[PDB]
């Protein structure tokens, strides 16, 4: 129900982020006094390639918890709108995650939470024996090689 | 140069994961008095799958970190044997890691890393110009998402 009117919105949450932007926008424009760039454009290369998920959601954490959290401070006036600037970016990551695998590094195997959740439960026997289902592990990891370097 | 007689030799590295195991097997199946499974067979559809990478990463983690630790303390003469066999697990896992992508889940971003790097020597002027260039941010985004959705 996080996902209903999805994907049809993604452009819609695209433009509130690009208005939630814009009220911070002259502030941030007038401070930074240099003309070069930070964000190349090899950034946006990497995101259209076999690692885009993990370089969008490092940077989206890069944002979320090394550089707005230190812009709010800049000025009182600004820190409530840096600060929705950046619940308008969870929500996106959030709906992202959530919804039909769009971030899907982003996602866990709830097979191996189980497994864990078991292990934990036996306590000392959960040792013995994930020890000797070990070459069961060995199995699976074949599976996984084999399933690369062959066909 | 890790990456030399790859992917040829991948056989034999399990080929010794396995002989690895063999001198702690008995002792780990003495010591498990149960019959129940653990590793259920889930585990391997997981692998096979959209999120392989990141179960299989995962997993290999939880053996080193949460399961070998513990294990090794079991008794004094295995603790060299135990220890042998998180070795070649590491070693296998390196391998599938630097080499021509077998473990993507596990790869970073080096364009993300080098932005990281120029925003960490700007200081202060960094938080400036991260935040006057959300907009480029957005514009990435935007170009990953709709990757997905069009076309």
């Amino acid at each position: 129900n996080s996902c209903t009117h999805f994907p049809g919105n993604l452009p819609n949450m695209l433009r509130d982020l690009r208005d939630a932007f814009s009220r911070v926008k002259t502030f941030f424009q007038m401070k930074d006094q240099l003309d070069n760039l930070l964000l190349k454009e090899s950034l946006l290369e990497d995101f259209k390639g076999y690692l885009g998920c993990q370089a969008l959601s490092e940077m989206i954490q890069f944002y979320l918890e090394e550089v707005m959290p230190q812009a709010e401070n800049q000025d009182p006036d600004i820190k409530a709108h840096v600060n929705s600037l950046g619940e308008n970016l969870k929500t996106l990551r959030l709906r992202l995650r959530r919804c039909h695998r769009f971030l899907p590094c982003e996602n866990k195997s709830k097979a191996v939470e189980q497994v864990k959740n078991a292990f934990n439960k036996l306590q000392e026997k959960g040792i013995y024996k994930a020890m000797s289902e070990f070459d069961i592990f060995i199995n699976y990891i074949e599976a996984y090689m084999t399933m690369k370097i062959r066909n």
